[PDB]
């Protein structure tokens, strides 16, 4: 282990939540959305909700001020009543924070940090800092849902951040959902239509393998290469590698690229396995498959275990991926687990 | 200067023709395409052509041993007859020729290295080896020209290649197409139809600024990002940064994000300035500039001079790009000149 794992959470303790990337959750018509989303940290979970002074300002304040954005974040790492922090919502351009991280400020101050999708860029920081995060639910996505919780999301929120036993295998959920229902007030009352999960799909791979967890949303990742927040490379050793698909559906030859840069890296070369989560839609679901076998074709890795069609990413509902985590790959059952707390 | 200046070509001089990316110079229904080009490299320019033993066997074979690729650009290179190398096409996968590369050879055997767009990848080779080459172009898209290859193209190769004067200032050609001809030789005797060229367009900047160039093809490049062929950070320092969109029109978006690393790298707040060649068919011309205008908003890099449409990349004519060459971009005049010979 090489990241710190920080304290678990429990009832009464403070969260904050963050925009480091979009900043709609201030807007006037997605308001709602957001309070909706604290609610049920507080009622579900019993914690404490406080807002970081400039995540609320709206978009626009937002978009021109990554500056009041990584003040934020700083605020709530040396705020000591803070216990976690949790993204508002993804974006796409956090990384313009970057020049305004105080990384040393996240190192003298451990504590849970959670969010997806442009929010990988933020997890970045944390993982230079030495602290574990975790890619999970963020407030208008998952906590937010209308009408309730996916219980799926809930039993994982409170297995990896509620507990300092073993996570255990990671069941597939039984129903996933990507439908676009507008986060306007007047759809509240309206649930998302939910479709039949099949579980995860062994592309290829015929051992059980055993590696620490890093990676993220791979078309945000791309935004960190060549810079000095890429992680170091004893960071890639014996690792599972874990990527998921945005909203964008991005064209799978982009996938075939990008993986061919992990192997140009020696990354993939490297890895004991990778996980792959649901497409946004299951769109460009075979289509992934493709390009993914085709790049470990080229580079003679065909023996690398990789499972396929998991709840994390863009889709509800989702699990969490601690980074560091120790992970395992079971192809002869086709199962994936993490073998130890998410927390301390 | 850093990058050693190759000696300059003449009349019965070998060159070595190569494959480096898509084997397709070798089928069957591109080989006459391949000699058309050969023809012009004889006829126009009184120099014989060798291709390299594993060149031109097809797409099939090429793309299944990027060793034998490899081992065709070093056969070129050590081969003390051989004066110049001219790639046949683009493609990309090239990358995997990496692990295969002796840049020691390249190195005690500098010598013109020219081609485009995947070719880039290629250009990184000798770039990492301390070589200047020509960003310039290629048998099957240039020298291959039915019925006659623009003179604007044969001019460019005449002051790059052939003359150890200064380059200067380069106009911008008078017509330009990208029209898709089908490169069978039932085409050969039909002329694509030519469009209209507008000129430089200066996005930004009002100083005249010098620096040495960098770059190639922005989509390719990113194929290098975060890997050991990712030029030292010494390169960017000064520079004067030149990009230009594949035949794959590049949704403006990636523009973006791909602009947003060279920030996050550092590289953008080093260059003195930047060019952009004239997109394929010039899709998204309107919307790139606003992509490329946005950033430099973001990180206060408003007064970067930025060169729009100049006649490089996946249209024809062309001019050339020898890396590490002094070039200039004046503002006042909206020009551009490159202050030295391009070889020795
Ligand atoms: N105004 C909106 N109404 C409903 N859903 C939205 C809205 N804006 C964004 N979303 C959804 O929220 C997701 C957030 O993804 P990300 O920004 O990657 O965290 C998007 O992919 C959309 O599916
Ligand atoms: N069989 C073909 N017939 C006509 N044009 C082609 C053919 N194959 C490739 N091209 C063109 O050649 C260029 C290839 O780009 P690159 O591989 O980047 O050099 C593009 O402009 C293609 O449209």
């Amino acid at each position: 282990a090489m990241l710190i794992k920080p304290k678990r959470l429990q009832a009464g303790d403070i969260v904050a939540t963050v925009s480091p990337s979009w900043g709609g959750a201030g807007d006037s018509e997605i308001r709602w959305r957001y309070e909706q989303g604290v609610k049920r940290l507080e009622e579900v979970f019993g914690l404490t909700v406080v807002p970081m002074p400039n995540s609320l300002k709206g978009s626009e304040f937002i978009y021109n001020n990554p500056q009041a954005r990584a003040e934020d974040l700083m605020t709530a790492f040396q705020d000591t009543r803070v216990k976690a922090i949790i993204a508002n919502i993804g974006g796409q351009d956090s990384i313009r924070l970057l020049p305004y991280i105080d990384f040393n400020a996240i190192r003298e101050n451990p504590k849970i940090f959670m969010g997806y999708a442009d929010v990988t860029i933020s997890h970045l920081f944390c993982h230079k800092a030495g602290l574990s995060s975790f890619y999970g639910p963020a407030i208008l996505t998952d906590f937010a849902e209308n009408v309730e919780m996916d219980p799926y999301t809930v039993e994982m929120v409170n297995r990896t951040l509620f507990s300092n036993e073993m996570i255990g295998e990671i069941q597939p959920a039984p129903e996933w959902t990507s439908e676009r229902l507008e986060w306007i007030e007047i759809n509240k009352d309206t649930r998302r239509t939910m479709q039949q999960n099949n579980g995860y799909e062994l592309l290829q791979g015929s051992t059980t393998v055993q590696g620490r967890l890093i990676g993220g949303c791979i078309e945000v990742l791309e935004f960190a290469k060549g810079t000095e927040l890429w992680p170091e490379k004893k960071h890639w050793e014996d690792s599972i590698l874990f990527f998921e698909t945005s909203e964008d559906h991005p064209e799978p030859s982009y996938i075939k690229y990008w993986l061919r840069n992990y192997a140009a890296q020696g990354i993939l070369q490297k890895a004991k396995g990778i996980i792959f989560g649901k497409p946004k839609d299951e769109m460009y679901y075979e289509e992934y498959k493709h390009e993914i076998l085709q790049v470990m074709k080229e580079h003679n890795l065909e023996d690398l275990p990789i499972l396929y069609n998991l709840n994390f990413g863009h889709t509800e509902p989702k699990f969490i991926l601690p980074y560091g985590s120790m992970a395992e790959i079971d192809c002869e059952n086709g199962s994936f687990s993490i073998l130890e707390s998410g927390v301390e």
